[PDB]
């Protein structure tokens, strides 16, 4: 709750949009995070004064443990640098986790495969896929009670084309005339409380489907989209936050490619 210190930065013009090529705010007034929309110095101050701790979770089972080295190494260079970070690696191969050198204020926990511990160790949880690498800044601008990320392959598509689950028998069902955006199952997060609510809701929904003998078209991602349709995220991250350059190139609307798939 402490006041920010004196800071010097250019004034923002009220009669000048920051981006004229993209939507920077949703209909429910949640910002859509694109490069140019935020002053990272102001945001860093706000979150540091709060002594914010960010938890980053990844699952690495079977062959996916081979992606951990690059993932963690690049995270050390681009993820929440300057803030307290706690990595949680869930794996079936504890002894296979690479020994990565971490900067100060950052720690790593290996969990072999207790929601209460999250509430006690971190303020925010970020959940992502491990077969990726950070290529640019991914900082506190993403922190909020609940956020989803615009899928790189559908940010420009009409909702009818969104690959939501379309069968009424599934708990993840979303009709052709509903839907705001198509979010990624591989990059979401928010406060520990909101994240656990989302995962708990999706777990229950998937069990109901299982009992009914049906599996959503895109599994977890399908349910996450249904959850975020009914519980609007407080921030939405642009595709800058999860991209595949090999498959999608580098469009003009993307000033930075922050987190990407590994070729
Ligand atoms: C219009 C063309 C779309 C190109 C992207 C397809 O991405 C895939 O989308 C489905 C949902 O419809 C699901 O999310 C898997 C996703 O594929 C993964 O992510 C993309 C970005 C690539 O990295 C693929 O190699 C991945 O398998
Ligand atoms: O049949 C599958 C394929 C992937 N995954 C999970 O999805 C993550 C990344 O997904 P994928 O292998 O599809 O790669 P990506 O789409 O992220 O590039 C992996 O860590 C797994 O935990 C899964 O549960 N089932
Ligand atoms: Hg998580
Ligand atoms: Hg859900
Ligand atoms: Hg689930
Ligand atoms: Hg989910």
């Amino acid at each position: 709750m402490v006041s920010l210190p004196r800071m010097v930065y250019p004034q923002s013009k009220v009669l000048t949009p920051c981006r004229k090529d993209v939507l920077v705010v949703t209909p429910w007034l949640a910002p859509i995070v694109w490069e140019g929309t935020f002053n990272i110095d102001i945001l860093n101050e706000q979150f540091r004064l709060q002594n914010t701790t960010i938890g980053l979770t990844v699952f690495a089972i079977k062959k996916y443990v081979a992606f951990l080295k690059l993932f963690l190494e690049t995270a050390e260079k681009h993820f929440m640098v300057g803030h307290r970070v706690h990595y949680y690696v869930f794996t079936d191969q504890p002894a296979a986790v690479p020994r990565v050198t971490l900067g100060t204020g950052r720690q790593l926990s290996v969990l072999e495969v207790c929601e209460r511990r999250f509430l006690s160790e971190v303020d925010y949880l970020v959940c992502v896929d491990v077969d990726m690498e950070f290529r640019d800044h991914v900082g506190v601008e993403i922190l909020t009670p609940l956020f989803g990320t615009l899928h790189p392959g559908f940010y420009g598509s009409s909702r009818e084309a969104f690959t939501y689950e379309r069968r009424p028998q599934s708990q993840a069902y979303i009709p052709k005339d509903e839907g705001d955006f198509y979010y990624l199952g591989g990059f979401f997060g928010g406060s520990v409380q909101e994240v656990q609510r989302l995962t708990r809701a999706c777990h229950q929904a998937m069990m109901v489907d299982q009992a009914n003998g049906i599996e959503a078209v895109w599994h977890d991602e399908s349910h996450l989209n249904k959850y975020l349709l009914r519980h609007k995220p407080t921030k939405v991250l642009s595709p800058e936050y999860l991209w595949d350059q090999q498959l999608l190139g580098w469009p003009a609307v993307l000033r930075k490619l922050r987190f990407t798939a590994v070729p």
